[PDB]
């Protein structure tokens, strides 16, 4: 606890990397030439075209971040949303950013998790997010998420992965140790606590719980880009960020975005966008 919260990182230090919208997540380069911003708005859209939202209905996003999804959501499909997040500052934010929408539609923002979160709802976006549950948490997640979800719902969730170590053996040995070492130093230094599912874990936990699984979406090369583009951001504002946080903390996130963008090109990790239907989805 006290050696996790050692690493700890102010709001502002995120600032001097991210687009101006905060997204801490894979943005989606599509058509290529959009800056991160406009490619982070992408990636919403790319998430909320999957979840055949109709007006009147409730999305939930599980860790709402900043409210970006959620505004999105409300503005472009005319619903209400529910978002979830445990960071004080978040709450805040999305609490404004949701006040300032031009609605009547009901917006909602927890201080919870989706452990505590037992309200229907009819779709569910969920952005990299679910690499903090942990591997012991993925049943009780789906069956939730089915349980709370009418019989048309469906689910998004995108969220980085690794491959088993069987599967991580097959693309060299060399690489293996070498990529484990760094997932390593991201789940204790960069996200403490944190856990990669494989894409094969996010399926066929999803398909136990009920739900139809479609073929992933991989967003590796979206990744490989978001990651030059964060790495570039935070070397360019090298100065600021050390007078911010320290040499460490730069140092640290230097490697972390560089590292990432390394073992993504060198398909060792992957970015998996996965859907989630139950039986009485839409067509
Ligand atoms: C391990 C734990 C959490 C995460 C989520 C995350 N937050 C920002 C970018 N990825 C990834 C990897
Ligand atoms: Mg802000
Ligand atoms: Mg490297």
């Amino acid at each position: 606890e006290d050696i996790q919260a050692h690493y700890d990182v102010s709001d502002d230090f995120f600032a001097l990397f991210q687009d101006p919208t905060r997204t801490y997540s894979c943005a989606y380069f599509e058509p290529p030439e959009l800056t991160l911003e406009e490619a982070q708005y992408a990636k919403v859209d790319l998430n909320l075209d999957k979840l055949d939202l109709k007006p009147g209905m409730t999305l939930l996003d599980i860790g709402c971040g900043w409210g970006t999804t959620m505004r999105r959501a409300v503005e472009r499909f005319d619903v209400n949303v529910i978002g979830l997040t445990l960071s004080k500052n978040q709450h805040a934010r999305c609490e404004q950013v949701l006040a300032s929408i031009d609605t009547n539609r009901s917006r909602q923002v927890l201080l919870q998790g989706w452990e505590d979160f037992a309200e229907p709802v009819d779709r569910i976006v969920s952005i990299e997010a679910f690499e903090h549950f942990g591997h012991e948490n993925y049943d009780d997640f789906f069956k939730r998420c089915f349980n709370i979800m009418p019989a048309d719902g469906r689910m998004t969730v995108q969220s980085s992965v690794s491959y088993h170590p069987y599967e991580m053996a097959a693309r060299g040995k060399k690489l293996s140790f070498e990529t484990a070492r760094f997932i390593k130093f991201i789940v204790t230094e960069i996200f403490p606590g944190g856990r990669l599912p494989s894409t094969e874990m996010m399926v066929e936990h999803g398909e136990k719980a009920g739900f139809t699984v479609p073929e992933p979406l991989s967003l590796r090369p979206h990744y490989i880009k978001t990651l030059r583009i964060w790495g570039d951001t935070l070397q360019s504002n090298k100065d600021k960020a050390i007078e911010v946080t320290s040499e460490e903390v730069y140092n640290r996130y230097m490697k972390y975005l560089r590292g990432c963008e390394h073992y993504f090109t060198d398909e060792m990790l992957d970015c998996s966008l996965v859907t989630y239907l139950k039986p009485g989805a839409a067509a």
